């Protein structure tokens, strides 16, 4: 619960970085919610969805698969809002 909402106030952070158009802030608030989401999903289909999408999103990034971190990462995102309720 504390952990969630942690999670919470990331995920709107990353919000408005991203509407200003900061993206090195943005990249620094996705990896403190990588290092929140491994903490929280290390359950329902949706917090399992996370955890396997969050996986192959790491595993394609790692290969290097420039198209489908980026589709990963905006389903990850969708499921995300979802989970924790955020707008
Ligand atoms: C619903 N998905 C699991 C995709 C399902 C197969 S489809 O993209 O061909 O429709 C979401 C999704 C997961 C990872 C990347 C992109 C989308
Ligand atoms: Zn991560």
């Amino acid at each position: 619960s504390p952990l969630a909402q942690q999670i919470k106030n990331i995920l709107s952070l990353i919000g408005q970085a991203d509407a200003a158009g900061r993206m090195d802030e943005v990249r620094t608030l996705q990896l403190n919610l990588c290092q929140l989401m491994v903490e929280y999903f290390q359950g329902s289909p949706l917090a399992q969805q996370i955890q396997n999408i969050h996986s192959f999103g790491h595993q394609a990034w790692a290969a290097g698969r420039l198209d489908e971190v980026r589709r990963i990462q905006e389903n990850l995102y969708q499921l995300m809002k979802e989970y924790f309720q955020q707008s």
